[PDB]
């Protein structure tokens, strides 16, 4: 493991610790875990949040939607722990400099955000009950209380057997488009955003019929090739969360 992989590993260990000692990862319990810090909600123009370690206070744009609010929180807690760990903080300072480290730390805040909001356990608990499916994703996203995109990467990172996740939305069965996408450990096939969803494809039917599905099908590679694999489409508020277990 290289520095960026060692740092991320560390940051996960950290989120893991802080979080571990929480009665859940709900926004309110994330707050209680704050070892005496002023958490203030207020309008921050076009800025989701900030963390002020001199005045020991996290600020979270109140304007924004609960989704990003909860995340911007998880994100700024993570930032606080990084500054807490003098090693991860130090090792970092001797490997990156200037904006280069700045980018690295806002990256490690996101790695940690996810570790906080989406416990390894939960992913596996769901990956066990529901397997690697478009519903394992629908459940983790609704259950950790984060976005399909936020839960798209977390779930694909615990999935062993080659699989390809993707969260979908309409163009306007009806015709939909790939928005986010995630490859399991094994997979090297890539399903990028903008890729469209044929009307005959299970997933379309799924979101159209506002009804879950699951059947052998194919990965509708934007390019043109229809690669077969077991799809599980889970529709909901106009998003079709879907899995593509490449055989
Ligand atoms: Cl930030
Ligand atoms: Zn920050
Ligand atoms: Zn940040």
């Amino acid at each position: 493991p290289t520095a960026l992989a060692a740092a991320k590993a560390r940051m996960r260990e950290l989120a893991a610790s802080y979080g571990a000692g929480l009665p859940g990862r709900d926004t309110h319990s994330l707050m209680h875990g704050l070892d005496g810090i002023t958490l203030t909600f207020m309008p921050m123009g076009q800025r989701d949040g900030a963390y002020d370690p001199e005045h020991h206070v996290i600020l979270i744009n109140s304007q924004v939607r609960p989704e990003r609010q909860r995340f911007t929180l998880a994100h700024e807690i993570s930032h606080a722990l990084l500054l807490g760990d003098d090693d991860l903080l130090s090792d970092l300072h001797d490997e990156y400099e200037g904006d280069r480290l700045e980018q690295v730390i806002e990256t490690l805040c996101n790695v940690g955000a996810a570790a906080l909001l989406m416990p390894a356990e939960l992913i596996d608990d769901l990956l066990t009950r529901f397997g690697p499916t478009g519903r394992a994703l629908a459940e983790l996203a609704r259950r950790a209380d984060v976005s399909a995109t936020s839960a798209l990467y977390a779930l694909a990172e615990r999935t062993a057997p080659p699989v390809i996740y993707a969260v979908c939305a309409l163009s306007r069965a009806k015709e939909l488009t790939v928005r986010a996408s995630s490859a399991s450990a094994g997979v090297k096939y890539s399903l990028s955003a903008g890729t469209p969803v044929p009307d005959d494809h299970p997933a379309a039917l799924a979101l159209d019929t506002r009804l879950p599905l699951a059947q052998d099908s194919y990965v509708p590679f934007r390019s043109g090739r229809r690669m077969p694999a077991y799809v599980d489409a889970f529709p909901e508020r106009q998003r079709v969360l879907v899995s593509f277990a490449l055989p």
